[PDB]
């Protein structure tokens, strides 16, 4: 691994903080976290990042806040192994798919989270519709949209693990593709220390 | 063939077509209406926003992923540092300006007549309370013109043509400033 003095001020459910995790370790990158919650912010994250948010990610000198920046930062910094093509026309394709990601299915997994009971019922019953739906993605690429596992499953991989967690179970049509995925991303060695 | 689906009073799009005349690339701008998109929009962008930009096959959106398209597939002349720390400072800038100085930009020009004229002062006020980083380098806390002049040159050029003058300390650096951006071919260009 490699010996960095950085913080990361993260939030254990928060899953802009599991994202930036998964890379940290695909990186091999040493750090601290500091874990933090959210109604009770410590003085010194507040110190450094005046917005208070997480993940704050503090390397010597540096703050960086936004998990996309910080992702960017780190594959940017540290190459090996790369989570992003080189080309700029997939660069930019991927980059797409992430802020539909996050725009499109990111607010539902909150609403599954913190809604009223009808709406996490219908929150779970859209994502699960949604995600079935893109199956045949994968009778093409083993990686979502990719051959090689890379920042967008930094993406996806946080989304369903929350999914699961919260009771989906995956069945019917698309459904073999959609386990075939998750086997895949859950059991690397990076996501295996995420959520370690 | 390449077309830019733009708006000529959006701050979003004007970043972008900075960013096409410093790479000196042609394009055809198709101009939209927002109250009235047109289908071929629709069909190309689901979810309809501009700018919209499409290369032979690729479709984009979002101004921040167009930008940094066009500075990776047009490398010259370079808009964003080397180094990983500097990108990543100037992108958390770019983040920040956008998200603390643009809403009040848009109040400025959305809001009732009490609205517009608050928004005004404050976002004179706090861009006066910067005048030093202003003095601190000739481009914004760079030494080059960038990508991080392509979110604070359109928001300066909103606000003169809302009739907002500096004068007072700190004033000069922030006149300075725009008069060096303001004159380079790429941003003539951009609004023309």
């Amino acid at each position: 691994s490699l010996r960095s003095v950085m913080t990361l001020f993260s939030n254990k459910d928060d899953i802009y903080c599991h994202q930036v995790k998964i890379v940290l370790a695909e990186k091999g990158v040493l750090y601290e976290n500091a874990e933090v919650d959210l109604q009770a912010l410590p003085e010194d994250l507040m110190e450094l990042n005046p917005y208070g948010t997480v993940p704050t990610l503090v390397d010597r000198d540096l703050v960086l806040f936004n998990s996309r920046i910080i992702m960017e930062y780190l594959d940017e910094r540290f190459p090996h192994p790369p989570l992003m093509q080189v080309y700029p026309v997939s660069r930019a394709k991927d980059r797409l798919l992430m802020l539909r990601i996050e725009q499109d299915w990111y607010p539902t997994l909150a609403k599954a989270e913190n809604g009223t009971e009808k709406e996490k019922t219908s929150a779970l019953k859209q994502l699960k519709e949604e995600l079935l739906g893109i199956a045949p993605i994968f009778q093409q690429m083993p990686y979502f949209m990719n051959e090689e596992f890379g920042l967008v499953d930094c993406y996806v991989a946080p989304l369903l693990w929350k999914l699961k967690h919260l009771g989906v179970e995956f069945t019917g049509t698309g459904s073999k593709a959609i386990k075939a995925y998750m086997e895949r991303v859950f059991t690397r060695d990076s996501f295996l220390q995420s959520v370690g």
